[PDB]
């Protein structure tokens, strides 16, 4: 993330810290007790479910979180129509499993997230706020040791089809999120991580950290997958 701030867990109950056998790989979100959604591309060039860890209620990246659960992962699904360059269908579900044989119990740091109605997003330039652990600076080589937050707008994919910005790059299964001076946003190693907006009453997952041109640079967007438009893949998955 770059600027925002710093948060625990309590702040994004919801957000799952991905890694793989020991480096941190990407975030995802809890969607249910035995389910994480996060991107594909994550996964895709070690797609065995073995190599990975999942972490719930955890706010830090390489110490161990008061109250955090561990996860092995019993099934890695990842999107058969996925492509890359721009990433497409980047969603994923990771289906958890403890050593003890159970899926996640609910806390006050571990909570699921709501997935957005069909086709039903909030309207461009709204606020919504997005959490990982990516790279505080594009030219950083270490990754955050504690978890952070930022907030950045919708914007139409009218807008983001412009010139300067992804032109066709982006499709309708893409949204894109910006600030509006570019001075903060997501970046390596915030993949996967959740784009929570409030859709008028609840909170909702309506997107997923994709890919973007660089990090927090002008007329370069954060692409999201949009949520919205994959219910009938995820319905199907789980």
């Amino acid at each position: 993330i770059i600027g925002g701030e710093f948060t625990t867990i309590e702040n994004q109950p919801w957000f799952a810290a991905i890694y793989r056998r020991v480096t941190y790989v990407c975030g995802g979100s809890l969607i249910s007790p035995c389910w994480v959604i996060s991107a594909t591309h994550c996964f895709i060039d070690y797609p065995k479910k073995e190599d990975y860890i999942v972490y719930l209620g955890r706010s830090r990246l390489n110490s161990n979180t008061q109250g955090e659960m561990k996860f092995e992962v019993e099934n890695l699904i990842l999107h058969k129509d996925y492509s890359a360059d721009a990433h497409h269908n980047d969603i994923a579900l990771l289906k958890i499993r403890s050593k003890e044989g159970r899926c996640a119990q609910p806390s006050r740091t571990i909570q699921t997230i709501a997935l957005p109605s069909m086709y039903n997003d909030p309207q461009f330039g709204t606020s919504c706020e997005i959490t990982g652990f990516g790279k505080e600076q594009s030219t950083d080589y270490l990754y955050p040791e504690q978890l952070k937050m930022t907030v950045v707008k919708l914007i139409s994919h009218r807008e983001c089809q412009q010139p300067h910005y992804y032109g066709s790059e982006v499709t309708t299964k893409m949204l894109c999120a910006a600030d509006p001076q570019w001075k903060t946003d997501s970046c390596q190693g915030d993949a996967g991580g959740p784009l929570v907006c409030s859709l008028q009453g609840r909170m909702t997952l309506t997107g997923i950290v994709s890919w973007g041109r660089g990090c927090a640079l002008k007329d370069k967007p954060g692409v999201y997958t949009r949520v919205s438009h994959f219910l009938p893949w995820i319905r199907s998955h789980t």
